[PDB]
């Protein structure tokens, strides 16, 4: 079966090692000190490998985090639902990403995390219309309760199934 290489993009603190962390150990962490994790799953029938390459921790503009983005084949683009910064942040992963794969074709899924916590600043509306202008998914998550989490890196597996 095939192998997929799913990059998480984000701002420090939005939840992309939980996110992994919870994808691949099915646990919620409340802290991860930075990462590359393999599993297989199933999706619409179809066995297959995720490697999940996790940014956190590379310098905004560092050697490694463009290796890590030219490795993978799809990008989860992560913001905070409680994090208006980290949802403005978006464009900033997306411009890298198509830097670094040359393309203004990449497969893409906007993910807003934390989704379980009260204080909401981003509505669904808002990542919707990025994700519409962008022509990508959204989901929402939660790292600590699972709402979202399959489905995130699920559906970012469907759209690189649609690019090739
Ligand atoms: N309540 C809640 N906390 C989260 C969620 N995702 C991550 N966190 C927490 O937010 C902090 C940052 O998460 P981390 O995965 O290290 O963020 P990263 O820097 O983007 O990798 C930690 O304290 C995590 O427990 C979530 O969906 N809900």
């Amino acid at each position: 079966s095939t192998e997929y290489k799913l990059v998480v993009v984000g701002a420090d603190g939005v939840g992309k090692s939980a996110l992994t962390i919870q994808l691949i150990q099915n646990h919620f962490v409340d802290e991860y000190d930075p990462d590359s994790y393999r599993k297989q799953v199933v999706i619409d029938g179809e066995t297959c490998l995720l490697d999940i390459l996790d940014t956190a921790g590379q310098e905004e503009y560092s050697a490694m985090r463009d290796q890590y983005m030219r490795t993978g084949e799809g990008f989860l683009c992560v913001f905070a639902i409680n994090n208006t910064k980290s949802f403005e942040d978006i464009h900033h992963y997306r411009e890298q990403i198509k830097r670094v794969k040359d393309s203004e074709d990449v497969p893409m899924v906007l993910v807003g995390n934390k989704c379980d916590l009260p204080s909401r600043t981003v509505d669904t509306k808002q990542a919707q219309d990025l994700a519409r202008s962008y022509g990508i998914p959204f989901i929402e998550t939660s790292a600590k309760t699972r709402q979202g989490v399959d489905d995130a890196f699920y559906t970012l597996v469907r759209e690189i199934r649609k690019h090739k």
